[PDB]
């Protein structure tokens, strides 16, 4: 009997760090939905005189504690899941505390989440390229690093990281555009196709422990 891996490795925010980011995320959706910049472009958001509530729009949310996923392993069935688990840094970091840096919150017609900017030490726990996806092409590793805050009814969990990457691909091209508004936390940007990003004036710091989830 070999030992199977967790469902996925990642940094799991503490109760207070979760609550803090969880509230700020909720606030952001309430601010965006009220913002006039967003109300003009509801057409790009949903196909169907009145107003949308984004907290309700993102019904599928994390029940309790939040987290930043590193490697999806699926108990080893996923490719590269085993090679990642043998890494001394993964073994050495298992159960240790880390401080993740949130640089921005984002919203799409599919997902709501937060951008994570990992340190080098934390990037060593980031899985590398055996198959390298199309979405993260040209972007440095860990660009996908995120914390899922909300998903639309028919959106899959993988979509959050892809939505973050997609938004970051536009910023690289310089299609970020000028800020269309100013929220108390930072500048609001409209990237088109229902994509919205809040660039935090102050990098929010969260406290988490690197471990594995089993379902």
């Amino acid at each position: 009997e070999k030992d199977f891996l967790p469902l996925y490795f990642g940094w799991f925010l503490t109760k207070k760090s979760s609550e803090t980011l969880r509230k700020a995320g909720q606030v952001f959706l309430e601010e965006l939905g009220n913002h006039k910049a967003f109300k003009k472009e509801l057409r790009h958001f949903i196909s169907g005189k009145e107003k949308l509530e984004l907290v309700s729009y993102f019904g599928k949310r994390p029940p309790g504690v939040l987290h930043c996923t590193t490697k999806f392993c699926d108990y080893g069935k996923a490719a590269g899941a085993e090679e990642y688990a043998q890494q001394e840094v993964v073994k050495r970091s298992y159960g240790k505390a880390f401080k993740l840096s949130i640089s921005a919150l984002f919203v799409t017609p599919k997902t709501a989440g937060a951008q994570v900017v990992l340190t080098d030490q934390e990037l060593q726990l980031w899985p590398s390229d055996l198959d390298k996806p199309s979405a993260s092409e040209g972007l440095p590793p860990g660009s996908r690093a995120h914390v899922a805050l909300g998903c639309a009814a028919d959106v899959q969990p993988v979509q959050t990281g892809l939505d973050l990457l997609d938004i970051l691909q536009q910023v690289k091209g310089g299609s970020q555009g000028e800020a269309v508004g100013e929220l108390p936390r930072g500048k609001l940007y409209s990237l088109g196709k229902g994509r919205w990003m809040l660039s935090l004036t102050k990098k929010m710091e969260v406290k988490a422990i690197f471990t594995g989830y089993y379902g």
